[PDB]
This record gives C-alpha cells, sequence and structure tokens, in this order.
C-alpha cells in the first residue's frame, strides 16, 4: 500500500502536486509502457505522414484524419470509466475490510478463555492460531504474494500455522472444496471443549466466542466469494474497448496535418500531440486505477500488503492471548481521581486550538425576544 | 461465473487487453449476434444507397441521413445506461451476497449440537440438511439451473435434501405459498428439541442457532423477493428504447453518402463505419452487462453456478457437523511457544517484502521541535 | 408487481427487445396518454403553422423555432433525471425491504412458545395475529389498496386480524397518533406473560422474541416514515420543470420548417418528429419511472402487491406456529450417511454443468520454481 | 414535512404535473425572491442596452454578451449540483433515520420493567421520560423550532419532560460539554437500580434494555455529529460560486440583441427570456434542495416537524408503559382458528386483485422434457 | 471543523450567497495561492504577447491559443472531480463516523460496573481511561494536531491517559506494529476480573461491556486502516493531471488575442479572464474539497477537531461513570401521571405549529364509496 495520509494532513499550496512526484503506486510506473506504446503508433502514422505516403495518399489519410477526429467522443469514455472505476474502487475497499483480523476474537479470548498454566496459553494461543490458519488458507488462495509465501501446505506447518497433527486432520478431509473453513469448525470446536472444561466461566462467553468467530470466518468466505466472483468480465471488456476506440479514433485524428492544405482546426503543427497525449495519461490513468484495483490481492503497489498483516496478525494475537492475559498493572488512582473536571495538557504546539469556543449545538446563538419565550 | 481474478492480479501492460481475448463470459459471446444484425442493417440500406435507389431517391436518402445524424445524441444514453446498469451491477452484488451459505449455522451447530453417538450425528446432520433443503427449494424457484436439476420435489427427494416422510409433512401443509420458509421453521423446531433433550447444552447456544437460522432464512426470503420484484420494467422498456432510438439513429445517419456530392462532414466513403461499429459494440455491450446481470441465476457465464454451491455447501455442511465434530487434534504447543515475538518464514520469491518499513501511522515523521513538545 | 426474472433469466438475442412487447407495468401504459398529448400540440401547432399563419407569421413563427431549437439543452435533463430517479428507485428498494415479514418471528415463536394444548397454540397464534395486525395498521395507513380492502377498524376486526375485545382495547387508548405501535407493545406484553406462565422455556429465548418483535416494528416504523416523509417536493417540482422546460424547448424547437425557406439543418420535412416522440418517450418514461415508484404502495402494476402480502404473511405464519409447531418428521439417517462425500444427482439438462473445474481459488495455477519456494 | 404520498400513489395521468400547484415546500415558494432578482438585474441591463447606452456603447455591449454566451457552460454546474444535490439528500435522511424514538424501547420497557403498582409506573414512566429527556436536550441542541419552545433548561422542566431535582442533578454537573447524554447515563443506572429490586426479572432483558438503550443515545449523539460535522463549507461555496458564475454569465449572455446587427444566433428578440428564466429556475430550485435539506431541523416547509415527533414520542411511549402495560385482551381463539387456510375478505373495491396467478418463483413456468428430467 | 449548520436553518434569500463571505474553511482561504499563481502565468503570458513577443510570433502565439481551447474538455474534468470528490467526502464522513467514542461503554459501564466505594470507582474510571487510551494512542496514530499535543508516551503519561505502571507495561510488550489496541485487551481483561470480584453482577453485562469494547476497538482500528490504506495514489494523481491538464490549456487557450487579427470567438478584449478565472475558482475548489478532506485529521479548518473530542470524550466519560454512577433523583411522579393524553407546552413563537393537521398516513383521506367497502 502506498500510504501519504501525512503529505495530504493539511491543504498545502503544494498539496496533490507534489503527489505527481511520486513514483511507488504511481500513474507513470502503472502507464509508462503504454504511453510510449501510444505515442509509438502516433509517431509511426507521423512517420508514414510526412515521409514515406505520396501527394494522393497524404490526402486520403487527411480525409480519414478528419473522419477520425469526429469519433474521438470523451464524453461517453468518462462516462462508461466513471462507473465502472466507481465500482472497481467500492470493491476494493470491500474487499480490504472483508480481510480477516483477530482484533475483535482476541480480545474476546483474552477476556474468556481462562488459566494462568500451560493448558489455558494453549487453549487461547491455540484459538487465534486457528484463525490466523483460517486467515492464512483463504489469503493464500486468493493472495499471489501469500501463495508464494506459502506455496504447499507444508509452507504452512512449517510456518508455524498447522501443526503436523492438524495437517494429518487437514489433508484426511474428503471435500473437494477450499478448505479454508476447517481452522473455524476447529475452532467451534474447541471454544466448545473449553467451555466444557470449565475454561470458558460462562454460556454468554462461548456465545461471544462463537459471535466473533463467525465474523471471522465471514471475513474469510467473503474474500473467497469476491475472488471467485470477478467484476463481470462482460462490463471490463466494455470499458476496456471504450477506452482503446476512443485511443485509436484519438491516434489517427490528433495527427497533426500540414497547415499548407489549410484544413480547418488543422493549422499548426507541433508535431507533438502534448493536449492527446495527456488526455492519454489521463483516461489510462483513470483504467489503470481499477486495473490495480480489481485484484487488489496480486503484487502491485497499492495492491494489499497481506503478508506484511498476516505478520502483525499472528504477532499481536498471540501477545493479546498468552502474555497479556491477567497482566494488568494494579489499580490505581488516575491523574483526575479528585477532580471534578478531567482535561490533559496541551504543548505548545497545539496551544491554540483551546480558546476556540466548545460546541454546544448550532441553536445556541438564536437570542429569542422575551415574549416569545413565554409557553401558551 | 467467469474468475478471472489471476488474469488482473497485477496491472500489468497487457492487463485488460488480454481480457479481449476471453470467449466465455465475453462482449463478443453476448452480442455478436445483435452486431451482425446491426451490420446486415447498415449493409442493406447501404446497398439500397449504392445500387438500388435512383439519382432522386438517393439525395431524398442522402438528406434523411444529414437529419437522423443529428438525433445521434449518445450522451442522454450514455447517462441512462450508466444509471441503469449501476443499479442492476449492485442489484446482481446484493443478490450473490443473498445466497445462502450453511458456514456459520455448521460453526455453531459444530459448537453446539453435541453428541458424539448416532442421535447426535442425526441431530446435526438434520439440521444442516433441512438449512440445504430450504436453500435447495428457493434456488428452484429462483434459478433455472437448479430448476433442470430438480423438476420436481420428488427430484429433490432423489438428491438426499428430503426424506420421504417429510417429502409427506411438506406436501401435507396447506399453503397456496412457496414453502421454501418450512425446512427453517423444522429447524427452529428440531434446534429447540435438541434444546429440550440436552443436546444443546445452553439456552444461548440455542439462541445462537435460532439466531444463525434467521440470518440463513432472511437469506432465502431475499432471494425470493429479488426473484420476485424485477428492476421495473418500466425502467427497462426506458433504456432499451434510449439504446434502440441512438441505434437506429446510427443506423440511418451513419451512413457513408457520395463524396461527389460534397456533403460537409461526408467527404470520405470507408464502407464499414469502423467507428460507429465500435460506438454499437460498445453501447449494446454495456447494456448486455445489464442483459446478463438482470438475473443472475439463469444459466449463462457469469450468471452465478447455484448447482456447484448447492454441492459444495451440502458436502462442507455435512462434513462440518458430522466428521469433524468433536475430532480435535491434540492441544500441543505451536511453533513460536518460546518466542516472544513471533514470525512464520519468508519464501525467497516474497522475501523482498521484508525489510520494507512497517506502518505505525501517518504522524511518526513529523519531527516536531524541542519547545513545541513542552505542555502548557 | 410485475415479475419478468424469467424472460431475462440468460442474455438472450431476443432479451430486452421481447420486453418491449409487455404491456403490464410497461413505458406505453405509464405514458400513452401524456405521448399523446405532446403529439397533439406538436400537430397543432404543425397546422397552425402549415395551414393557419400568414407568411409573414410563418417567418416569425421559424425564427421562434430556430430560437427555442437551441434551448434543448437535453444534458441537463438527462442530469438531473438520473440524479433524481437513481434517488427513487433507490428509496424505492428501501421501502420494499422496509415491509414487515412475520418469518423471523414465526420461526423464533414455533422455536420457543411451547404448548401442543389449546393454551399453547393461542399464545404462538396470538403472538403472529398481533405481529400480521401491526402490519396491517400500518399498511392501510400508507398502503391506498389495502386501506380500500380496510376502509374501517370493523374491517380489520371482521378479516380476523383484531378481535372485538382488541378493537375495544385499541378503541379505548387516548392517542392522537397512528396507533399502529399497539400491536407491538400486546406482542411485548404476550411475550413477558408467556415467559412468567413458562411457555417460553429460558429468558434468552424472550430476548430473541423481543428483539425479533423490534425488528418487526421498526419495518412498520420505517414505513411510516417513508410514507410521511416524501422525496422534498422541491426536488421533485425541480425536474418535472426541467423535464417540461426540455419538451417546450422541443415542442416548438423540432418543428419542422419548409424547406423552401433554406434555413440550415431544416431542409427535410418529415411531418413527423419520429426521433423527437422516442426523445420524448425516452425522457417521459424515465421520468414516469420515478411516477411509479415514488409512491410504491399505490395501485399501479410496479407498485408492490400489499393485498397479496398480507395474505400470504398471515396464512404462513399461522402455519408456522400451529400446524408445524412440533411436528418433526421422526429423525433418520438421509441418503449421505455412510458416504464421507456428499453429492446430489445430476439430470440430463445440467451433468453439463459438471466436468467443469471446481473453483478453490485466484492463486493455484501460479506454478513457481523450486528455487523460490524455499523459505529464508 | 411536506407530505404528498397520496397524490402520487398511483402513476396518473397529472402525476407530477399537479405537484406543480403546489405552494407549501415548493420551489416558487423557496426560489420567487431569487427569481425576481435574476429578472430585475436581466432587465436593468436590458433597459441599459435598449435606452442608455449609445450606440458604441450598445455594439461594445453586444461583443460583451457574445463573449458572455460562450461560458455559460451549463453541464460543469450540472456535474457539481448533482453531485453536491445528492450527497445533501442522502444525508439528509440520515440525518432523519438518526433522529430518536422511543419504539424499540416501549416495547422493551413494557415487555421487561413490570409492576402493577405506583413504583413499577414509576420506573416505566421515568425510563421513558429518560429517553424523551434526552431526545429533548438533543433535539434544542440542533432544532431551532425545538429551541424556540424550550429556549431555556426552565422550560423543558415545566414541560415534564425533566423534574426539579433532576435538572439540580443536571446543572450540578460540572461539564462544559452538551448534556444530552446525561438522561442516558441516568436511564443505565435506573434500568440497574430496577433489576436489582427484580423489577426486571431477569439479566438478559436488563441486557435488551441496555442495547436499546445505547441504540437510542447513538441517535442522539448522531444528530450531534451531523449537526457539528457541516457538509465541507469549500464544498457548498463551491457549489453556489459554480451557479452564481452560470448565472452572470446567463445574465449577459442572454440579453437579446437587435436583430438589426444581423449577429448570428441573436435574430429575435422576445424581450423576457422564458427559457432562460426556466434555465435559472431548474438550476436555482436545484441548488435550493440542497439549501432547504442542509439543516432539516430548521423551521422549513420540508424541515423535520421535530415539535410534532417531540409530542407524538412523549404522549405514545407514556401510554405505552403506562396504560397499555399488562393490559391485554383475554387469548380468545381468532376466527382462522379451525381453518387449514387463512384469508381474510377482500372488498369489492380490491376483489379484482385476487384470481391474479399467486406468484412462486421465475422457475415454475420452464416445462422441460421427460428426458432431461432423469437423473445422471 | 467549521459549522455553519445555524446559518443554514432555513433556506432564506441569502442563503448560500451569506457563505460566500465566510474565510475560515473557506475555498478562499484554500485556494488563493493557487489563484494567483493561476492569474501569475495568464497575466505573464498576457504580458508576453503584449509587449515582448513580434509580429511573427503573435502570430504564432495566437495559432498555439486557439488550438490550445480546443483541447478545454471540461467535460471529463468535471467527471473525473465528480466521482473521486465524491468518494473522498464519502471517505471523509465514515472516517469521521469511525472515530471511537466512549459514549456506549460508558452507559454500558455506569449501569454494569458496580460499587460506589473506592474500588468501583478505580474500576468503572480505569475502563474508561483504558478506552480513551486506546483512542489517544489511534488518535497520535494517525492525527498531525494529536501527535503535536503527545509527541511521546511520555506525554500521554503526564495527561493521565497512562499511568507510569502502564507505560512499563505497555514498553515491555514485544511488539513492532502499533500497540493501540493494548488497552483494549487490558479493558478485556479488567472486565473478566471485574465479573469474577463480582463488580459486574451478571455475565450477560460482562456479554454486554466486551461487546461495546469490540465496538470501540473496531473504531480505532478502522482510523488506522484509513490512516494506511489512503484513496490510490493513481487515482489521486489522475485526477490532478486531469484538472492541471484543464488549466494548461486554459491557461494558454484563454488568452485574449488581438481584435485587430479578426480570429473568430476572439473580437474582445477584456484583459482578465474573468469567467476563466470563475471557472479555475470552481474547478480548483471541487479538487481543494478533497484536498481538506482526504486527510481529515490534519490540522486544516475543516479538519476533524480530535483534540477537542479527546478532551471531551475524557471529562464526559469520567463524569458519567464517577459522579453520575447510582446518583440518580429519587422516582417521583411526573407533570401528566394523572393524564391519559401527554403534551408539552408550546412557545408563542411555535404555537403557530400545534393546529397544524396531526400526519396519520397517506391513505386516511381517499373517502370510498358506501358500495365499494363491503367485502366479498
Ligand atoms: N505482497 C503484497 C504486495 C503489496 C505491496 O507491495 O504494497 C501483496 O500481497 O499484495
Ligand atoms: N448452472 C449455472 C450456470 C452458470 C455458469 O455456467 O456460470 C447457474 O445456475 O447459473
Ligand atoms: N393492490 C396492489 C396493486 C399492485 C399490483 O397490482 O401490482 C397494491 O397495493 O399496490
Ligand atoms: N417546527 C418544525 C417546522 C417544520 C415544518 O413546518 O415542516 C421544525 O422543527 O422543523
Ligand atoms: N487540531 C484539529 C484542527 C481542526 C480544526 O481546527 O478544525 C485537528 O486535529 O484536526
Ligand atoms: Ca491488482
Ligand atoms: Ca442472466
Ligand atoms: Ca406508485
Ligand atoms: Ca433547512
Ligand atoms: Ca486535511
Ligand atoms: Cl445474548
Amino acid at each position: 500500500t502506498v500510504t501519504y495520509t501525512a503529505r495530504v494532513a493539511n491543504a498545502r499550496f503544494g498539496g496533490f502536486s507534489q503527489l505527481l512526484l511520486l513514483w511507488r503506486g504511481s500513474i507513470y510506473k502503472l502507464l509508462w509502457r503504454e504511453l510510449l506504446c501510444f505515442l509509438g503508433f502516433y509517431m509511426a502514422l507521423s512517420a508514414a505522414y510526412r515521409f514515406v505516403l505520396t501527394e494522393g495518399q497524404k490526402r486520403y489519410f487527411e480525409k480519414l484524419v478528419i473522419y477520425c477526429d469526429q469519433y474521438a467522443s470523451l464524453i461517453p469514455v468518462s462516462f462508461v470509466l466513471g462507473f465502472y472505476v466507481t465500482l472497481v474502487v467500492n470493491r476494493w475497499w470491500s474487499q480490504y475490510l472483508c480481510m480477516p483480523l483477530p482484533d475483535a476474537l482476541m480480545c474476546v479470548v483474552a477476556g474468556t478463555v481462562h488459566g494462568r498454566d500451560d493448558r489455558g496459553r494453549l487453549y487461547r494461543r491455540t484459538l487465534m492460531r486457528y484463525a490466523g490458519l483460517s486467515a492464512v488458507l483463504i489469503l493464500r488462495s486468493v493472495s499471489t504474494a501469500v501463495f508464494k509465501r506459502f506455496p504447499t501446505i507444508d509452507h504452512v506447518v512449517e510456518a508455524g500455522f498447522m501443526t503436523r497433527e492438524e495437517r494429518k486432520k487437514f489433508e484426511n478431509l474428503n471435500s473437494s472444496y477450499n478448505k479454508y473453513w476447517v481452522p473455524c469448525v476447529w475452532f467451534s470446536n474447541l471454544a466448545a471443549q473449553a467451555r466444557r472444561e470449565g475454561r470458558i466461566r460462562d454460556n454468554s462467553a462461548l456465545k461471544l466466542l462463537l459471535e466473533e468467530l463467525n465474523v471471522f470466518r465471514g471475513k474469510c468466505g467473503m474474500l473467497f466469494h469476491y475472488d471467485w466472483i470477478s467484476v463481470p468480465l462482460v462490463y471490463t471488456q466494455v470499458v476496456t474497448i471504450a477506452l482503446y476506440s476512443y485511443f485509436l479514433a484519438c491516434l489517427i485524428g490528433r495527427q497533426f496535418l500540414d497547415p499548407a492544405q489549410g484544413y480547418k482546426d488543422h493549422d499548426l503543427d507541433l508535431c507533438v500531440p502534448i493536449f492527446t497525449l495527456l488526455q492519454f495519461f489521463f483516461y489510462a490513468g483513470w483504467l489503470k486505477v481499477a486495473e490495480q484495483l480489481i485484484n487488489p490481492f496480486g503484487e502491485d503497489d497499492d495492491d494489499f500488503e497481506t503478508n506484511f498483516l498476516i505478520d502483525r496478525n499472528f504477532q499481536v494475537s498471540m501477545l493479546a492471548v498468552d502474555e497479556m492475559y491477567d497482566d494488568l498493572a494494579v489499580l490505581e488512582k488516575d491523574l483526575y481521581w479528585d477532580a471534578a473536571e478531567a482535561r490533559a495538557p496541551y504543548t505548545a504546539a497545539t496551544v491554540f486550538q483551546l480558546r476556540q469556543p466548545s460546541f454546544q449545538g448550532s441553536t445556541f446563538d438564536i437570542t429569542l425576544a422575551k415574549e416569545d419565550m413565554q409557553f401558551q
């Protein structure tokens, strides 16, 4: 993920202009090959027209160029790009939100699956490892970068996500369908066993674990569904064909004609279509947004960092349920125990934020008349 | 479902261009008949104008062609297609998400409906079979492909989803309305019976089953509502009439006139309207996206694979509640038991992802001054 | 509801074209009067110009027609129609989803309110009748078709939804506000009484009933809010005025002038504006979509079938809680008891769906090198 | 709220046209001053050009008018209005849905907080009064109309929402932030006290009360957030400046020039720009939709009726928890006790809805062949 | 946050016009530098053309200006701005809703974590301080203004959010990932300890605390995800390049040419492009909306007031759980105890709202015939 949230904290003078000097995740990186190809075809026809074609041939070419410039309908392309890329971006953010995290589960497991002894550690660590394992299986199913990390189940077993015994159980399942759900059913069964052994002290806590498991499993399944159910291929081919039709019309119709011939609208020869190359860069970048975001679990630059999230989720979950279980600092009175009001100090940098009026509501400046304040 | 998620993992040079060489689920497959019809009418008028019509008749035709080219308003068509097809695509994804799956139920039933004996197997397998049966009834109601698979309730009984006794109970219901809800009320009653027999060990687990059943039943009902409440037929007729009005204006106005007559904008005769055929292909494909997605449970190529999902859901649910019930590998210490930090190994392919700075937040590079860090 | 989901299962050659031959729910039915009025004004001005107006008068008219054709800005109308009708369609689908159904409640009541005796039947049937009665009161408040069915509370009492005693209690409430919520408070009280008498066996089941009641009551209230809070009348008047301004500009500017006068763009006289009538039909149909969907509980053809839903909901709910309570077929082993895998047979029609590769994930065809598979 | 849901039940011939004859909540009411101002500037320049400016001055003015007509870009204005007003309308409906209602709470309190005696009445009535008081405090914070009704906390105390003792407790809180949340914490504490005294008979019912309280409090807080976090002022200034730029270009460029001068496109002098005034009325009404809906808690005509909702919510909640507590009609057999099927009678007006085929699903008309029905 | 909700309560004559006179949060403040730069380049080329360029050079420049005016395609820019800025505004409101507040937690903790003694105060105050501390850690991670307030964890410790002991525990965690989740796991553990000590009186109340904690923690994590997963940098660069391409075409093509040369469309020389500067101001302000809203936790004027929310949330939460715990005014009969109906008095200002008909539903004015009211 190319994060530039810091560069755009404040609407500054440079603002988005400075973002034009970034290379990773950029439009330049995604589009320079297509821009050179577009420019190569344009200068190939330019060289043909200037040096190769004869006078009759040049006249015919100019008639074709005037004809093709008519069909460079940028409004249809802008419409269909707008709608398609809006769909793809929304789907992209939905896919990011559908990635499983153990955060709700780790809060619930640290709060509900009890025991300072090795068994309690085993239960808590095993419940999160199941959650992490379900996440890893679905990600290696849907992510190229996680597949290259875990090309085999042996790789998942060596990485500590799955034990050898769990690998035997997992392979011995006679299922021809993706088994990402298997750790989730193991999690259900183990949470039931924990509640039967009294490690979960109450039936509502078991219900809370199973609710949070169901949310987690839902996210893993949603990843699977987004992977399988692509943005319809007809819809994609339609937008690609739209853009390419526009660029063929721009590749022929934006050819600079001889000012000698005195064609209307063709009286200046810049030899390079600056504005047509910028339109190409704009529209092709707009489609490259969809191209990058259509499968966000590839290995792009704005593609999701699925291997970083796997490592973070594992380490954090294990901290939360093993090192931070029942490891509270002693309840001691906070700084504002004796103070009726409560306000942390402000730094010299942000002290200016003080003395700005505290918002109470829009209606607290009306200043009615005395007569209008009396009830009926 | 034509899944091309792998082909678009990374925004590559080929990118969407290579997707133009796919046939299944493609714009070519959905639109070649309409393209040949469009082209047939265009060349029928072309042949009429070139060989059949007389000189007066040819002049009149050219006046009509110039008149019709005025009315080829592509911006209204792009607007209404954009809005209608956006509606249809959103509805299509909603319908996919409203398809019932037993995944939440199987986690809950493996976790809550207990017993290693044949009765416990019966209860768990029967609860999921009820869920699968409710799904099959609604799908054969809404899916053409599942109806051809299950043309009669006898077919559902032979497929193992409904017993003969359950068929007698199901037919003996005096209801003239679709009975997809019947297995869900059977599921409610059986979960109640399981909780009364103590197979469900706690009242919260029964509540969890009924919550998950209600979600499942909601999905089945939602499938029914999407099937019944079509995208309004007036709205569809409006977009079809829009597109056909544009194509009639393009079918007459894009006719190539004699350059001899010296009509403005008509001075080149290509004999085939490359750009008009591409516009037709673009706009008709855009409407074909809605046509394919308007009922996603047909038997298209991007239509949902409802028979695959039926088979997967059945097999997986039965595995989850029968073979994987209380079948945990023994709790043993994972690979990272003694390690304070936790990190799976990375392959040579994805080791490059390492040594990239771990994201902490946008604000961790501000580097304030010493004086501005002091509290007031 | 005009359901055409079957006609559009597959993207066929005819496809949406055949939908142009439907009359119910159609654009023709909704728009033929307005089309004849538009055409009547157009031919009234045509007859005035051709036979009534003098030569000076004809010249002035032609100057006015050329002036008015300038103002036929179809892009603003397409924008505002797009946005307004998108709002109205989204609101329409939201209103359909906000119609109350007893399906969650009937699953919960069959599962939670117990007793084979007449009292248990009374409790279950009375809880659903309360839910159905709340639905009927709000629908007769918001639906014209249900109001014509239930013009008085006496009509609701005769229909079996409300008893005479319940009518006395319902009228004796000193409330000047719509009392659709009254059965919901009766449902709350009766569920409490059932739980006190032990008919609901656990406090979590009572909580489940009250949760499902709250969802039901929320839907009824949402119907009330959608009825009361119309799409803002300023926004509607704006789109109606937009469309009518465009049609006045098209009614004057699309008048066919004498080719004799040799006006530019006016050199052919078709005597009937085919393309202008199609634009009128397109844009007026687009607004007629909003007109039909703005109050979906009227008595149109795409308006919701609220009387069918009332009858279905009542019959089904009563079946679910009375005839199907504790009426399970005996738990017997299903067809796939002894089979490790589970797969229903496929028909000759849909056997082709088999032998298509089972989807596992996008990443299962990468085929890495041996060296890149090794961990660091 | 100007409710016209009845007038638009059916898509009638008059339809939206008759809505153009409404004054309250109308575009006329919101825009006649701006229309007269626009028209006053237009006729001021018209009078200047016709009677005041000299021949040279008139020529210069006409050059300026032709120049300004070029810049009347209606497509950008339509784009930005569309997007901004769509944002404002969505926000408006969200704000309406975020208004607190006690309906879920009253169902839960009538069902959970028990006692026929004065103490039970006190507890139920006090819990709803707290909810109503939280609603009144946030509304007087965000609503102008409720602020004019409750200009002081003394006004809330006189209205019966807050007792004098509760006023002392409420003022004695050392908080400089809006205290709308205070009754919600009182509600939490009182529900806890009720559950401790056994007035709430079970811990799940207390959980249900607190869940419903949290939803209520969330709605009150959401009202506060929508009040505080305005639609960004830069975004508003952008759309206002867009519209005013268009209207300045239309105010100069739509000036009728002398047909004598023989300017192209300026050959008819209507002395009043009918179509330009309609465009002004259309676009300014479109922005007036946002202007009316941007703060829906003002005192407009489409602004929310917050004082009606306060009175309804109070009266209804008090009925629900005080007069209708444990006040059921005796469980007696309904009209359809002995009938296997269940169907209320239909009136002569709506009997036509009968005999229309009952919808079962799209797939129930396929009519397969005998050979295709056989399983593999 | 620049709140102008009061200024736009009613759609007044001034309305949005008066909002053009605001400076904070305004388009003027965000855009005057860019406007002066645009104007500086425009007048630099104007001075070059008028005084510096020779006659041949002036002719060439005018040919370039006519060429560049062709490429000033405002419709593509309006499309892509519309879609991108709509995305950014929606994301901005989502980010505001994803900011954590303790309001649900404070209601639940005041209602569930009991004890008037110092230990109960410690538990309640410590649970909210954990919630506030989790909020402060994530905000200092994502907010520049909170980072300048809390540049170090020492600053958080001095502000009273974290104790020294909690700081030792927090630093001793071997995690390389952002530790905003740490107080949430402390909250889970402490709520478990409270429930074990009997301070939480029931298991459902513990479940309610953990549910509300999970919502809170979800909001904190969502803040982290929005911070990390920027709006794709390719999409931003595309819109910035679009706007800058349009402004370069407007910077050259909107240059005023000599009326002497008699170029079409260039016959008036205003020396300052009023309308082009307004278009620049409109489009650049439209992009400045995204620029301001793209990271709403900066230190702008419409950026969120994160330091005010930190102070409010802390003070209010501590009031709610410490000063207002079990501090109810004595249950006494409200003003409407003996009144069957319930209605607060109305002021002279808002008494006009009375006598307006109380809304009952759209269907209560149909006035059917006697014969049509009879059941079949
Ligand atoms: N390995 C990452 C690459 C993404 C990036 O570099 O931002 C993935 O799975 O997508
Ligand atoms: N039988 C599948 C066909 C879909 C496909 O082939 O993708 C269905 O029900 O839609
Ligand atoms: N009586 C139905 C009519 C709808 C229809 O015929 O589809 C209603 O209430 O809307
Ligand atoms: N007093 C109402 C006025 C709204 C109306 O009249 O519709 C309010 O608070 O907005
Ligand atoms: N300090 C505030 C500044 C916002 C404002 O001034 O409105 C922040 O964190 O964004
Ligand atoms: Ca990608
Ligand atoms: Ca289809
Ligand atoms: Ca209607
Ligand atoms: Ca308002
Ligand atoms: Ca910002
Ligand atoms: Cl619960």
